[PDB]
């Protein structure tokens, strides 16, 4: 990871992506997108995010939770974000043939590949993109005045 302690940024990237059965709140991804805007954490993030779509088989969770994040930060974080991504295209491509088939038959891959599919479609299209951004950030802001329970 190249840090000595994790910055806070680089904890709530691994909280948000971890290899648990539920996957990132939205209030959790909020937060990390307001980071993407720091300077310093901005490089953690995308660093930690990259390494965490670096997974196989069972740890598929870890890559499916690390998509949604990246997606979500597309969207609504800072504009560096979907730019490091379409400069990195590759690394998003990749995922779209991830398989795993667990041990009970079930094929959890199949999800990772159409995520990764979609969000490729995402990064590709100029124009979808500016309108995802404007209805994501509406949706932040809605979140933001929004009460508990």
């Amino acid at each position: 990871n190249i840090v000595h302690n994790y910055s806070e940024a680089e904890i709530k990237v691994r909280e948000a992506t971890s290899n648990d059965p539920w996957g990132p709140s939205s209030s959790l991804m909020s937060e990390i997108a307001d980071l993407t805007y720091n300077v310093v954490a901005f490089s953690e993030i995308m660093s930690m995010i990259w390494k965490r779509l670096n997974d196989h088989g069972k740890n598929w969770r870890h890559v499916y939770k690390a998509m949604t994040l990246m997606e979500y930060l597309i969207k609504t974080g800072s504009e560096r974000v979907s730019q490091q991504c379409k400069e990195n295209m590759y690394a998003v491509q990749t995922l779209k043939d991830f398989q795993y088939v667990d041990r009970d038959g079930k094929d959890q891959g199949v999800n990772v590949r159409e995520k990764a599919k979609q969000l490729v479609a995402l990064l590709r299209d100029e124009d979808r993109l500016r309108e995802e951004r404007a209805h994501a950030l509406k949706t932040k802001e809605k979140l933001a005045q929004t009460a508990t329970a």
